C-alpha cells in the first residue's frame, strides 16, 4: 500500500471541496481524482442514470492503485454507495454518513436540518443515516436546487446570492433545528450566506471536513496510511480541461494538474 | 438481536466523560465500565505497572460479551493502547488517536497543544500520533498533575481552581497553539477555566466527545452497529460504591447502576 492513492469521484468540480479537505487532514496521501463534468449535474438524474455512470467513474479509477474510494458527490452517494459498498473490496467512503454522524455530535436538541439536491434529499439517506444511529431525532430535509448552479455560475453576484440562499432556506428558518448539515459539495462555498440567514444558534456542518476525518479514522484503524512526506495529486474531468482548471484555480487557490478523459472507459 | 456490549475501562471515575459521550452519541449502545478506583491515580505510576492493572481489568471485561473496548483513560492507553490492540480480536479504541484527529481537523495554524498526566505526557503519544497523521505539525505537550485531583476533590472551591488552572497552564500561555487537547479524563469539567486562560483564539478539543465519534464511525465500517432502542448500562468500581456513585450522580445528573468488583479476578 505504500504506493496507493485515494480515489475521489463527483459529478464535476464540487468534489473539490472533499479534496481539499483530504489534503489537508490527510496531507501524506495521495488523490486521484474524476469529475464527470460533461454529465453534471446529477441532482435532478434519476437513480438508475447516476448509478451507472457512478460505475463508468469506477473503472477508470481502478486503472489506479487504490487503496480507498472516497465519493465525494452527496448525490452519488445517495445513489449508489451501497451498491459500490457492496462491489468493491476495498473501503468506500460517502459523504452523507461522516455529515450525518458529526451532526449527532454537535447536536444539544437532536433536531436537525439538511439540505442538498433533489436526488440526495429524495434519497432519504440522510435521515436514514441519522435514524440508525439515534431513532430518537428530529430531522428536516430540505432540496435546495438553485444552489449548486449559484455556486458555479452566479457566485460573484452577491445580490442574487444572497436571494437564492433566503429563498431556499425560508423552509428551513419556520423550522426548529440546531444542525445544518450542507449535503452537497457546493455548498461550503456559500457558507457565510447560510450562517447569515439561519442565525448564531444553528451550527454548519461541512461534508467535506467531516468526511476527511471519517476517511482518517477508516486508513488508521485498518492499518493503512501514507507515509509520504511530499505527495501530488492527480486531476481529471470528463469535460472541459481549460474550465475545470480556472473554476479549480478560483477554489482552491493555486494550480492543479488536470486532465480529459473519456467514459465509458475503453 | 446482537446482544454485545461496548466495554470501557479507566482508572476511576473520570472515564465517566467518556461514558456519557458514548451514550449521547451511540444511544442505541450497551456500556459496561470499570473504573479501577482503588488504584486511582495512574497518571504517577510505572507504564510496568499501568499495563499490568489494564490487563486485569480486560479480564474482568472478557467475562461480558464484547463487541469493542474503549480505553477511556489517557494515561492507560499511552502505556497500553498497542498491546491491547495486539492481543485483542475486537476493535479496541483509545481516547488519544481521536483526539489527535479532531486537532488536525480544527487546527488553521498547525500548532497544537496538549495537557495531560505525566504518564501521557512523558509517553509522547500525542507527538507521535499527531505526526504519524502529518509531519509538519508544531506539538506543545505539558503535563498538568494537579489538575485531575482538583477536579475529584476541590472543584467547589472556584479560587483555588481558577489559581491551579492557571498555573498548569502557563507554560502554554507562553506558545503559539491555536487548539489545545484535553488529555485527560477529568479535564472536560475544567473547560471553562481553561478557556478563560487561553482565550478565544484557542479550540479546545475534548477526548470524550472525539472518542465517541470514533467510535461510531469504526462500529459502523465494521456493520456492528446496535439497533437496541432502550438499553442499560452497568458501571463497576473496585474502590468504595457509595463514593463512585455519589460523584456520578453530581457529574452525569442522575443515578446510575453500581457494582463493586475485585482485581484481579
Ligand atoms: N456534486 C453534487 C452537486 C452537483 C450535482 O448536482 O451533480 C452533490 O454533491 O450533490
Ligand atoms: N483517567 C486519568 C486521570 C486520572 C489518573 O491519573 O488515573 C487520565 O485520563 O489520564
Ligand atoms: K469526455
Ligand atoms: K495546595
Amino acid at each position: 500500500h505504500k504506493h496507493s492513492v485515494i480515489g475521489v469521484l463527483d459529478s464535476g468540480v464540487g468534489g473539490l471541496t472533499v479534496a481539499s479537505e483530504i489534503i489537508r487532514q490527510l496531507p501524506k496521501e495521495s488523490i486521484c481524482y474524476i469529475g464527470d463534468n460533461e454529465r453534471c449535474p446529477y441532482g435532478p438524474r434519476s437513480v438508475e442514470e447516476v448509478q451507472s455512470f457512478v460505475f463508468e467513474m469506477v473503472e477508470f479509477l481502478k486503472q489506479f492503485p487504490l487503496k480507498a474510494l472516497v465519493v465525494a458527490c452527496n448525490t452519488a452517494a445517495a445513489a449508489t454507495l451501497a451498491a459500490l459498498q457492496e462491489a468493491l473490496s476495498i473501503p468506500v467512503i460517502g459523504v452523507i454518513h461522516p455529515g450525518a454522524r458529526a451532526a449527532i455530535k454537535v447536536t444539544k436538541k437532536g433536531k436537525i436540518g439538511v439540505i442538498g439536491t433533489v436526488g440526495t434529499i429524495q434519497s432519504n439517506m440522510y435521515e436514514k443515516a441519522l435514524h440508525e444511529l439515534d431513532t430518537y431525532l428530529k430531522v428536516h430535509s430540505h432540496a435546495c436546487p438553485t444552489l449548486a448552479t449559484v455556486v458555479e455560475n452566479r457566485l460573484e453576484d452577491t445580490a442574487y446570492v444572497t436571494q437564492q440562499v433566503k429563498q431556499a432556506l425560508l423552509p428551513l428558518t419556520k423550522e426548529d433545528i440546531d444542525t445544518l448539515i450542507l449535503g452537497c459539495t457546493h455548498y461550503p462555498l456559500l457558507e457565510s450566506y447560510i450562517k447569515k440567514e439561519l442565525g448564531e444558534d444553528v451550527t454548519i456542518i461541512s461534508s467535506a471536513e467531516e468526511t476527511a476525518i471519517e476517511l482518517s479514522t477508516i486508513l488508521q484503524h485498518k492499518g493503512i496510511l501514507a507515509d509520504n512526506l511530499n505527495p501530488k495529486h492527480r486531476f481529471f474531468t470528463t469535460g472541459s480541461v481549460s474550465s475545470f482548471e480556472h473554476i479549480a484555480e478560483r477554489w482552491l487557490g493555486y494550480q492543479i494538474s488536470v486532465d480529459c478523459v473519456d467514459l465509458p472507459v475503453k
